[PDB]
Protein backbone atom coordinates (compact mmCIF):
# COMPACT_ATOMS: atom_id res chain seq x y z
CA UNK A 1 0.00 0.00 0.00
CA UNK A 2 1.12 3.47 -1.48
CA UNK A 3 -0.18 6.99 -0.48
CA UNK A 4 0.75 9.29 -2.75
CA UNK A 5 -0.57 13.01 -1.65
CA UNK A 6 -0.94 15.72 -4.79
CA UNK A 7 -1.44 19.44 -4.50
CA UNK A 8 -0.80 21.66 -2.52
CA UNK A 9 2.04 24.55 -2.73
CA UNK A 10 1.63 28.51 -2.22
CA UNK A 11 -1.51 29.69 -1.58
CA UNK A 12 -3.30 33.39 -0.42
CA UNK A 13 -4.87 34.35 2.20
CA UNK A 14 -9.25 33.51 1.85
CA UNK A 15 -7.89 31.11 -1.14
CA UNK A 16 -9.31 27.36 -1.72
CA UNK A 17 -6.80 24.57 -2.21
CA UNK A 18 -7.72 20.74 -2.89
CA UNK A 19 -5.27 18.02 -1.44
CA UNK A 20 -5.65 14.80 -2.93
CA UNK A 21 -4.49 10.93 -1.70
CA UNK A 22 -4.22 8.75 -4.13
CA UNK A 23 -3.75 5.19 -2.70
CA UNK A 24 -2.37 2.61 -4.86
CA UNK A 25 -0.63 -0.97 -4.66
CA UNK A 26 -4.80 -6.47 -2.47
CA UNK A 27 -7.71 -5.33 -1.02
CA UNK A 28 -8.39 -4.47 2.46
CA UNK A 29 -10.38 -1.29 3.78
CA UNK A 30 -9.51 1.53 5.54
CA UNK A 31 -10.39 4.70 7.55
CA UNK A 32 -8.84 7.83 5.52
CA UNK A 33 -7.95 10.85 7.06
CA UNK A 34 -5.52 14.04 7.15
CA UNK A 35 -3.41 15.32 9.48
CA UNK A 36 -0.79 18.25 9.58
CA UNK A 37 2.33 19.51 11.30
CA UNK A 38 3.42 22.84 11.59
CA UNK A 39 7.16 23.42 12.21
CA UNK A 40 8.35 22.56 16.14
CA UNK A 41 4.62 21.49 17.07
CA UNK A 42 2.45 18.44 17.65
CA UNK A 43 0.85 16.62 14.71
CA UNK A 44 -2.56 17.68 14.33
CA UNK A 45 -5.65 15.78 13.16
CA UNK A 46 -7.68 18.01 10.27
CA UNK A 47 -10.49 15.11 9.05
CA UNK A 48 -11.41 11.97 8.38
CA UNK A 49 -13.95 9.40 6.76
CA UNK A 50 -15.05 6.02 7.23
CA UNK A 51 -14.62 2.97 4.87
CA UNK A 52 -17.69 3.10 3.40
CA UNK A 53 -17.55 7.09 3.37
CA UNK A 54 -20.89 7.41 6.11
CA UNK A 55 -19.23 9.34 8.97
CA UNK A 56 -16.76 11.82 8.94
CA UNK A 57 -15.17 13.90 11.00
CA UNK A 58 -13.29 17.37 11.23
CA UNK A 59 -11.33 19.18 13.93
CA UNK A 60 -12.69 22.19 14.89
CA UNK A 61 -10.27 24.34 13.76
CA UNK A 62 -11.05 23.30 10.08
CA UNK A 63 -15.26 22.64 10.96
CA UNK A 64 -17.23 24.29 8.14
CA UNK A 65 -14.36 24.95 6.05
CA UNK A 66 -12.94 22.17 4.96
CA UNK A 67 -14.37 19.03 3.49
CA UNK A 68 -13.33 15.46 3.07
CA UNK A 69 -14.72 12.80 0.57
CA UNK A 70 -13.55 10.15 -1.00
CA UNK A 71 -13.74 9.33 -5.16
CA UNK A 72 -13.74 5.08 -5.60
CA UNK A 73 -12.98 5.27 -8.88
CA UNK A 74 -9.84 7.18 -8.92
CA UNK A 75 -9.18 5.30 -5.20
CA UNK A 76 -8.12 9.08 -3.70
CA UNK A 77 -9.62 10.71 -0.92
CA UNK A 78 -9.48 14.47 -1.18
CA UNK A 79 -9.67 17.30 1.32
CA UNK A 80 -11.03 21.05 -0.38
CA UNK A 81 -9.87 23.83 1.89
CA UNK A 82 -11.57 26.93 1.67
CA UNK A 83 -10.87 30.27 2.99
CA UNK A 84 -7.20 29.50 3.93
CA UNK A 85 -5.07 31.32 6.67
CA UNK A 86 -1.83 31.66 7.98
CA UNK A 87 -2.14 29.36 10.75
CA UNK A 88 -3.32 26.35 8.11
CA UNK A 89 0.38 26.40 6.65
CA UNK A 90 1.79 23.53 7.65
CA UNK A 91 2.62 19.90 6.16
CA UNK A 92 -0.35 18.04 5.23
CA UNK A 93 -0.42 13.77 5.18
CA UNK A 94 -2.87 11.34 4.40
CA UNK A 95 -3.36 8.30 6.62
CA UNK A 96 -4.66 5.03 5.97
CA UNK A 97 -5.96 2.64 8.44
CA UNK A 98 -6.26 -0.64 7.86
CA UNK A 99 -9.59 -2.08 9.63
CA UNK A 100 -8.76 -5.59 9.20
CA UNK A 101 -4.73 -5.74 10.34
CA UNK A 102 -4.43 -2.65 12.86
CA UNK A 103 -1.79 -1.40 10.50
CA UNK A 104 -2.24 1.91 9.24
CA UNK A 105 0.09 3.78 6.25
CA UNK A 106 0.99 7.56 5.43
CA UNK A 107 1.67 9.46 2.54
CA UNK A 108 5.25 11.36 2.30
CA UNK A 109 3.18 14.75 3.04
CA UNK A 110 2.50 17.81 1.17
CA UNK A 111 3.39 21.60 2.13
CA UNK A 112 0.85 24.34 2.03
CA UNK A 113 1.78 27.39 2.31
CA UNK A 114 -0.87 30.50 3.11
CA UNK A 115 0.50 34.01 2.10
Amino acid sequence: VKLEESGGGLVQAGGSLRLSCAASGTFSIYTMGWFRQAPGKEREFVADISWNGGSTYYADSVKGRFTIYRDNYKNTVYLQMNSLKPEDTAVYYCNADDLMIDRDYWGQGTQVTVS
